[PDB]
């Protein structure tokens, strides 16, 4: 529940299903340490990545594997993957939803940060 | 349930709350006939606009009153309102969600069309 | 050039060429009067719609005929057209660039406004 | 000019000026080698990063330093930077324009690719 990813397909107007998502956390030596991963569900969502206890303050990267999604559809894409890099902050609202809207040569990403 | 609107604020990373939304349907003389309206909830969503029986095939317009949302925040905006104009089709998936992502000088809108 | 429209295609990563654009201006009786129209060039841009002298203060609507663009590429898109509605020149003359980035089931519209 | 970066500010409706941009290229050992860097001009554009000769096939990463841009405007944004990762020149030389549209809690990134 503190980190959710939602991915939509702007070409088909649908959730983007079965997209691989890898989360990393930035280590003290500046490398990216694997943190969590999964595939989006039938509703384009990936829940259950981490817990409140482990999602401590720090810098995280969410990679969304957009190229493999488009290739499966036979559509030749621009980006290798979409990247979302941010600092997790204890002060603000407690839930972070990372949304991504995908097109072959463009994507947007937005963070919705809310309280239950 | 066949038509839902969801609105997000890209400046604050939050749902856009208390945004007025007016839906129109295009009449046989080409004018826009009021159809439904409401304000987005605390989660940025507006449900309950119409029913399956009345949401027949035709051209609809969804106006989102973005200027009043930004003015309330003290932020001077570009657009008078965001407009979403589309044909409702019985053939495709049965639920239409119109999403809008708002910034003072830009917005995106996406249609997610799915089956329950 | 006080008003310029630029349209890009997010499926192909290219300018959206030969897209029809209609501009209207709200009259004192509340109707939308035809103001100017044209088609985007090879660069996806439409210049020459108006002059400083004719582009007076007002509420303008830029209608970008996105459905016909997609149909001619074999795509059946969600929206009929993208509309951009804004007050212009209400604090003196400005230059406006209205951009639209198109995908079949999504678009974004942006304005860059500069003071000559 | 085979690689050009353009950055716009969706809060102000303006070019995003003096944004730092770092370009990297993936080496055969998988590390990201520094390739070129610069800052956007008054127009929000960064030209002159590379030459046809140096811009060979490869996987490139364009890192746009959006956090520092917002902080200097008094805004505490969500993302550390926007990353754009793509394979270039894998079917011969192309021209690439990488655009980013920024808001505090959202960005979109787009590419227009043309064949000289
Ligand atoms: O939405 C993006 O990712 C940036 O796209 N917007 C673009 C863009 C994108 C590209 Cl690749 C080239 C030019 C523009 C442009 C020019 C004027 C204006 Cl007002 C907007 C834009």
């Amino acid at each position: 529940c503190p980190l959710m990813v939602k991915v939509l397909d702007a070409v088909r107007g649908s959730p983007a299903i079965n997209v691989a998502v890898h989360v990393f956390r930035k280590a003290a030596d500046d490398t990216w340490e694997p943190f969590a991963s999964g595939k989006t569900s039938e509703s384009g969502e990936l829940h259950g990545l981490t817990t409140e206890e482990e999602f401590v303050e720090g810098i995280y990267k969410v990679e969304i594997d957009t190229k493999s999604y488009w290739k499966a559809l036979g559509i030749s894409p621009f980006h290798e993957h979409a990247e979302v890099v941010f600092t997790a902050n204890d002060s603000g609202p407690r839930r972070y939803t990372i949304a991504a809207l995908l097109s072959p040569y463009s994507y947007s990403t937005t963070a919705v940060v809310t309280n239950p």
